[PDB]
């Protein structure tokens, strides 16, 4: 059984370093290489670097300056070290084992690394749910958007059809923009907000998103694509 388990701090303050330990078993560090991957919340997978069975270390150019990958074959451990950590580096960090040098075979449990000064973050994050939705014509669907702070009613809901510009659906949380069909409705005040579409029509196939305008900077929701069966 091939095993890899990450050991990491979990909480790191901005500008500090990061040292994660991949404790491996079931294979030989002399033969197989080990890579470091990270997954930010709601982002794609990001490859950091690799140490090969002979010791050759390659790094992703985006980090290069601040990455270090070492190991200890007697202890069966591979070490990652990153410098000048900031909020952007908040991600789930994995170590993965290759088949010698070709294909990345087996992943570890992953260790979650969160970077925050203690103020929890400062920009106000609008979290949308759901990111995707497959609907039938005539259903009623909800999209919600949650704020990390009371933004009162300073929330605007936009629709953006494919290859077009966004267009205001709801303004001030609950009021329909001019010329908006009465089937789009807005609810909410404070932290949670809800765009509701009754009687889903074919032209509703678009990308919907929220925006807060309580405090700078203005921040949008990640978006929501509406597909129709």
């Amino acid at each position: 059984e091939v095993k890899l388990l990450e050991s990491g701090p979990g909480l790191v303050a901005p500008s500090e370093s990061l040292s994660i330990t991949c404790t491996i078993s079931g294979f030989s560090l002399t033969d197989d290489g080990v890579s470091w991957i990270r997954q930010p919340p709601g982002k794609g997978l990001e490859w950091l670097g690799v140490i090969w069975g002979g010791g050759s270390t390659y790094f992703n150019s985006l980090f290069k300056s601040r990455l270090s990958i070492t190991r200890d074959n007697s202890k069966s451990q591979v070490f990652l070290e990153m410098d000048s950590l900031q909020t952007d580096d908040t991600a789930m960090y994995y170590c993965a084992k290759h088949d010698g040098h070709e294909t990345m075979d087996y992943w570890g449990q992953g260790t979650s690394v969160t970077v925050s000064s203690g103020g929890g973050g400062s920009e106000i994050v609008m979290t949308q749910s759901p990111k995707f939705m497959s609907t039938s014509i005539g259903d009623r669907v909800n999209i919600t958007c949650k704020a990390t702070q009371n933004v009162r009613t300073a929330v605007t809901w936009y629709q953006q059809k494919p290859g077009q510009s966004p267009q205001a659906l709801i303004f001030l949380a609950s009021n329909r923009h001019t010329g908006v069909p009465a089937r789009f409705t807005g609810s909410g005040s404070g932290t949670d907000f809800t765009l509701t579409i009754n009687n889903v029509k074919s032209e509703d196939l678009a990308d919907y998103f929220c925006l807060q305008h309580w405090n700078y900077p203005l921040t949008f929701g990640s978006g929501t694509k509406l597909e129709i069966k």
